[PDB]
């Protein structure tokens, strides 16, 4: 009297699948670094992309949000200004910290994204000019430099929401497409119903019909980040983050696995609202679909290199 498969095992499916390592290894060195070499390595780094990040829209739809805290930061003096961003940074336990964890990712971003630009006016203290890292902040930042465009984004990404204190209800409601303006994915190899509609779900923006394809202990294991448990986790986590992704599901493999579940690995790119022309992250999206064809995990992860698109059959 037993269980196939735990969660924690499931994570286990495909395991010649190199993730992006380099990722999560050079947020934990910039975790190492002083608050001053951590807000301008990120000015540099931030800066660094110029093109390749699309701020506008993004930003408009999520600024609602954000406004008040902004405005209220905008009208400290510059020393008080520079302690906030500092207790954000060192991840302080203030009230503005908490309000900052409260915001959805895409108000976290569209909120530095304001104060970058102020900082550029001058309007929030900015990075003292030709401030210069130590050694160590410089390594961290040549670190990121190496990464392809997509996965500095993922570092930047995911510093970003690990700021302030560590339930996300401060965001926008999610409309989905029309049903006129929606895309059928078309995936080299697999034909599984589920997988098609989790693709189709979700790049149509219906969180509801997406969540509808997980088991009730069902699973969504973003990259570097542990899972999210159950419908109302995964809907909430989907409503934070997954509106305006086009995801291009590109090819895949499945297998049968322990107790009549499928094990289906997928490879492609996804773009974010965020990135521009070009940028996209290579992914694979490795699921384990129980006997009933429901998500009892799919795992998200940003592969290493582009021949990992290709990594699938056995
Ligand atoms: C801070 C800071 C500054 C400003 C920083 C700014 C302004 C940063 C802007 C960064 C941005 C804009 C980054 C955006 C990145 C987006 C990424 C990398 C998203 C990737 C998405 C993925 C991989 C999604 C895939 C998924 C799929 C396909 C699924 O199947 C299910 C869900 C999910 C897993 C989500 C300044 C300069 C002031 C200095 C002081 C501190």
């Amino acid at each position: 009297s037993h269980m196939t498969f735990t969660i924690d095992s499931a994570r286990s499916i495909f395991p010649n699948t190199q993730v992006a390592d380099a990722i999560p290894a050079t947020v934990a060195a910039f975790n190492q670094l002083s608050a001053e070499d951590q807000l301008a390595l990120l000015w540099f780094a931030y800066t660094e992309m110029g093109t390749t990040i699309t701020p506008a829209a993004m930003s408009a739809a999520n600024m609602i949000f954000a406004e008040n805290t902004l405005n209220e930061i905008k009208q400290m003096p510059a020393l008080d200004q520079s302690q906030v961003m500092c207790d954000l940074v060192n991840q302080a336990d203030s009230p503005l910290c908490r309000t900052y964890s409260s915001f959805g990712m895409n108000v976290k971003l569209g909120f530095w994204y304001q104060l970058s630009e102020w900082m550029k006016e001058g309007i929030v203290a900015p990075i003292p000019e030709g401030y210069k890292l130590s050694e160590d902040g410089s390594d961290v930042l040549e670190a990121i430099r190496q990464l392809e465009g997509g996965q500095q984004l993922s570092v930047l990404r995911d510093i970003v929401v690990n700021m302030g204190y560590v339930k996300k209800v401060k965001e926008p409601v999610v409309p989905p497409k029309d049903l006129a303006s929606r895309s059928k994915s078309s995936i080299e190899g697999i034909d599984n119903p589920t997988v098609l509609s989790y693709m189709d779900n979700m790049n149509a923006f219906d969180f509801q019909a997406a969540v509808a394809l997980f088991a009730e202990d069902g699973a969504l294991k973003p990259p570097f980040e542990e899972p999210i448990v159950g419908k109302e986790n995964i809907l909430a986590y989907m409503n934070e983050q997954c509106y305006g992704l086009k995801l291009t599901p590109q090819q895949g493999v499945s297998e049968s696995a322990a107790g009549e579940f499928t094990q289906v690995k997928v490879t492609g790119r996804v773009q974010s609202p965020w990135f521009g022309d070009n940028v996209g992250l290579n992914l694979a999206w490795r699921f384990l679909l129980n006997p009933q064809g429901e998500i009892f995990l799919v795992a998200i992860d940003v592969l290493a290199s582009p021949k990992e698109l290709m990594n699938l059959g056995l």
